[PDB]
């Protein structure tokens, strides 16, 4: 290869007195005429190495022509109607349709046609108690400034002009009088004094009326209503941040009924799950960090009262209601399973899903005589499913449009044990008819941290991938939010190294065990993810074939002087915490430890030309690194992106990039 000429300079860097040089340190400005001549020769040369590729031409046909497809989603009644979104595969905003007793299904609210590049898009939307009125916000471009629009839904026409300075807020009607909503402007200068507001139809906005958030005491960045599905009670929850809530009650069923303290502190998240009578179910993590689900009557209904209906478990608690049921949902061992409980606490059934990976849904009103869920994972495209609250029956109510036979994939959860002992999840993907003959190219994914869990999700540009004949295999490492605070806690600071162990138990796994082998292996990964890329190929550049890093964070030495890198702190420590922190983060930082004479494994480093997220200088330092200290035969190239048309181009160079470095010279056999 005839790698660009990258220059050196003289910057050196001091640490706790130990200096480290940082030749490529220009590099860091993305902006500068230099750097941007580099990255264009950089391109020329990654795409001149492509060009190369017999059979790029046909995989990125294979990924364009799968790559978009119809989704629908689940129906719901509203008035003598059923209603349900869709997306014929190229429209930019879902499709609301309507169709009623006999007929066939009709469009009813096409937000697409609402602009010409259909930059107004549709936000919330909610139904009167009856069903005939619609009242559904509408955004522009960027601004979170909305705008509630009511639409008479037998006659399709506008009912009222719409309501204006509607911000960060929901649509909560009381029956068929009218709505909540939160504005931090009085309806007829700005503050940060979030107010909610009833609107009754058949008036002005200006006259809709406060009903929380202007005296002192109720002041709150955020505040939002909810209207019980009885109309029986308002539940108010005001905050200042994503972290806590406040939470007031008020009985509707009575006249000038006080607002009531369900919280009155910022100490916890608390929210409105549903109520039967007088009693409010409420899914909180006061106390309980893995969330549980609450009951306490609305009459007096602070924490001290609060008693335990679904308590706390070992795994992250989600609820969902519908049909007169409960639906506990849990992620065990990075996968769902859903519960059914009677509003009375007893476990009725463990819902049959599909198999492993994650699910969507059973939400529903009371008297739905059924619910619907969506199911996935990396060997199954979405699906809806409908499910009998009584028997607990399942069936499949529409199968994925995507071109995809779901009985030709097949994926397994396998436990293998890292170098401590750790028991780690691996999910391993890939058609059915595979042999554990150690030769199937296979792509190790991982990330690794920030409390991320990496649960199952269908893709497109992945099924294409198993098409091909390749493997799919993703490890749940510590530092991600799989098992809670401390598998999180345990690959952050000076227990980093727990991940890239877990990572390289997971490859030398999957040889052990007969899926693949080290010229058929590829590593990737995606920021925190990148950087486990790069860490494990400097350490074990032996392990893998192909190293495919996208947008990592690198240089672990500088990443928090740069742009937005104060947020990884937390997780990864800095050069300046201390000496300890100092050495142990240049002990693993990929861009510092990458070794003239080494022979590293085939690497395409991606990312961006500009970047606010991983600042470019990550990539465009270790590439350059890359280029200088390899001794072995393998290209170590970049590849800059400066649209699905971009994203079907972007997997169709790596996955080709991929077998043409594992030695294919014709597609997979």
């Amino acid at each position: 290869l005839h790698y660009p000429v990258t220059r050196q300079g003289e910057q050196v860097d001091h640490y706790f007195g130990q200096a480290v040089a940082d030749p490529y340190r220009w590099l860091e400005d993305d902006r500068s005429p230099e750097t941007e001549a580099w990255v264009k020769a950089q391109n020329a040369v990654t795409q001149d190495y492509l060009a190369q590729i017999p059979y790029r031409a046909a995989i990125k046909e294979k990924l364009a022509a799968s790559w978009n497809y119809a989704k629908e989603g689940a129906p719901f009644r509203e008035g003598r109607y059923h209603y349900f979104f869709k997306n014929d595969g190229l429209q930019n905003q879902n499709v609301l349709w309507r169709q009623q007793e006999g007929k066939p299904a009709e469009v009813f609210l096409d937000p697409n046609t609402l602009s010409p590049d259909g930059t107004t898009a549709l936000d919330q939307l909610s139904f009167s108690r009856d069903g005939r009125i619609l009242a559904y916000s509408l955004s522009l471009a960027g601004s979170d400034w909305r705008e509630i629009h009511l639409m008479d839904v037998e006659s399709k026409q506008p009912l009222e002009t719409p309501l204006k300075d509607v911000k960060f807020s929901g649509i909560s009607w009381l029956g068929n009088e009218g709505f909540f909503y939160s504005s931090y402007d009085k309806p007829d200068a700005r503050t940060d004094q979030h107010k909610v507001y009833f609107h009754r139809l058949g008036t002005a906005q200006e006259d809709d009326r406060l009903v929380f958030g202007a005296i002192p005491a109720q002041h709150h960045r955020y505040v939002g209503a909810t209207v019980t599905e009885d109309d029986r009670f308002l539940l108010i929850s005001a905050a200042n941040s994503t972290s806590g809530n406040r939470l007031y009650v008020k009985d509707l069923s009575q006249e000038n009924a006080p607002l009531l303290t369900v919280q009155g502190d910022l100490d916890a998240d608390v929210s409105l799950v549903d109520n039967k009578g007088s009693t409010l179910y409420l899914l909180t993590n006061r106390d309980a960090p893995n969330r549980r689900l609450v009951t306490v009557d609305a009459a007096n209904p602070g924490p001290a009262h609060w008693r335990d209906l679904i308590p706390e478990r070992q795994q992250v608690l989600t609820v969902h209601s519908g049909s007169g049921y409960l639906f506990a949902e849990y992620m065990v061992d990075a996968t769902a399973r859903v519960e059914q409980f009677d509003y009375e606490g007893k476990r009725v059934r463990e819902v049959a899903l599909p198999g492993l990976g994650s699910v969507s849904g059973f939400n529903g009103k009371h008297d739905d005589p059924a619910l619907y869920f969506g199911f996935e994972n990396y060997a199954q495209p979405p699906t809806l499913y409908r499910f009998e609250p009584k028997s607990g029956a399942i069936s499949l109510y529409r199968a994925s449009a995507a071109p995809f036979k779901p009985e030709d994939y097949v994926s397994e959860q396998r436990f293998y044990q890292s170098k401590d002992g750790t028991r780690v999840p691996l999910i391993i993907s890939y058609r059915k008819g595979l042999k554990l003959d150690g030769s199937n190219p296979t792509i190790l994914y991982g990330y690794g941290g920030f409390d991320v869990s990496l649960t199952p999700s269908f893709s497109v540009s992945v099924a294409n991938w198993l098409d091909l004949g390749g493997v799919y295999a993703v490890a749940n490492l510590r530092g991600g939010g799989e098992y809670g605070q401390a598998w999180h806690l345990a690959g952050t600071q000076q227990n980093k190294q727990n991940v890239f162990d877990d990572f390289i138990a997971a490859a030398e796994y999957l040889k052990a065990e007969g899926y693949t082998r080290t010229d058929r292996l590829a590593i990737r990964g995606g920021s925190n993810g990148g950087l486990l890329v790069g860490a494990v190929m400097t350490q074990r550049p032996d392990l893998m074939r192909v190293a495919l890093p996208a947008v990592g964070v690198l240089d672990m030495l500088r990443y928090h002087t740069f742009t937005a890198g104060t947020g990884w702190a937390y997780d990864y420590g800095t050069s300046a915490d201390s000496e300890a922190m100092f050495d142990y983060l240049k002990g693993y930082s990929p861009l510092h430890n990458v070794r003239p004479g080494v022979s590293y494994p085939s690497t395409m480093v991606t990312t961006a030309d500009h970047d606010d997220r991983v600042v470019p200088a990550h990539s465009f330092k270790f590439a350059a690194t890359l280029q200088a200290d390899n001794a072995g035969p393998h290209p170590q190239l970049i590849r800059i992106e400066t649209p699905v048309a971009k994203l079907i181009e972007q997997s169709a160079d790596i996955y080709a990039f991929t077998l043409y470095e594992m030695g294919y010279r014709e597609l997979p056999r």
